C-alpha cells in the first residue's frame, strides 16, 4: 500500500523517526526528548495533521508495531516505542545509549 511504502521508506531512509500529531502530549514529550540530544536536522518528524492518509498510516503502524497511536518512534529502522516510552528512555539514560549505538550521538 501507499501507506506501507511511505512508512517503511521513511524509517529505512532516516536514522531517527517519529510519527506524530499536534494533539498529543506524548508526541510533544517525545520530540523534546530527542531534541535534548540531537540537532533537528537529524530528527525526521512526520506529522499526521492535514494529511488525508492519516488513518492508513496509523493502521500500518498497528501492523508494524502493535499499536495505532502516535507517537511511534524508530531508531535505525527499528521500533523503540510509543509515548511516553521515549521520555522514560531519555530520563533513565537508555535513549542516549540507543542514539550512540546508532551513531547519531557522540560521546561527550
Amino acid at each position: 500500500s501507499a501507506a506501507k511504502q511511505l512508512v517503511d521508506s521513511t524509517i529505512s531512509g532516516n536514522k531517527v523517526v517519529i510519527f506524530s500529531k499536534t494533539y498529543c502530549p506524548y508526541c510533544v514529550k517525545g520530540k523534546r526528548a530527542l531534541e535534548k540530544f540531537l540537532p533537528k536536522s537529524k530528527i525526521t518528524a512526520i506529522e499526521l495533521d492535514g494529511r488525508n492518509d492519516g488513518a492508513a498510516i496509523q493502521d500500518y503502524l498497528l501492523e508494524l508495531t502493535g499499536g495505532r497511536s502516535v507517537p511511534r518512534v524508530f531508531i535505525d529502522g527499528q521500533f523503540i516505542g510509543g509515548g511516553d516510552d521515549t521520555d522514560a528512555l531519555a530520563r533513565n539514560g537508555k535513549l542516549e545509549v540507543m542514539l550512540r549505538n546508532a551513531g547519531v550521538l557522540l560521546e561527550h
